């Protein structure tokens, strides 16, 4: 469950606790 956290955070994220941090 992350949203296309990946893509917002374009390379290494997170998606957790309803949040899509970057690395």
């Amino acid at each position: 469950a992350c949203g296309s956290c990946r893509k917002k955070c374009k390379g290494s994220g997170k998606c957790i606790n309803g949040r899509c941090k970057c690395y």
